[PDB]
């Protein structure tokens, strides 16, 4: 098959995670370049600690292969950050997006 230009999808933790002292966000790459791409984490626009580890992507049942990057730091860091972004190396461009714990503010969690 030809080149794919990869996706962008930012699945974070809960707040039990949150409450935990733990969160790690981790982005899903899917038809993509033929396994070759790179892995960047940056809090907005600002770069972030890029305490990732991951490894070269592998091919699936689509002929196409994918790849997924996965960033453990500690939770505070989410709501003290303004956004999150994942940095891949797809068609010589980069791509960046803003996201947030929260998505609501007319109403909340109660007790």
């Amino acid at each position: 098959q030809p080149k794919a230009a990869p996706s962008v999808t930012l699945f974070p933790p809960s707040s039990e995670e949150l409450q935990a002292n733990k969160a790690t966000l981790v982005c899903l790459i899917s038809d993509f370049y033929p396994g070759a791409v790179t892995v960047a984490w940056k809090a907005d626009s600002s770069p972030v600690k890029a305490g990732v580890e991951t490894t070269t992507p592998s091919k699936q049942s689509n002929n196409k292969y994918a790849a997924s990057s996965y960033l453990s730091l500690t939770p505070e860091q989410w709501k003290s950050h303004r956004s999150y972004s994942c940095q891949v190396t797809h068609e010589g461009s980069t791509v960046e997006k803003t996201v947030a714990p929260t998505e609501s503010s007319e109403n909340l969690y109660f007790q």
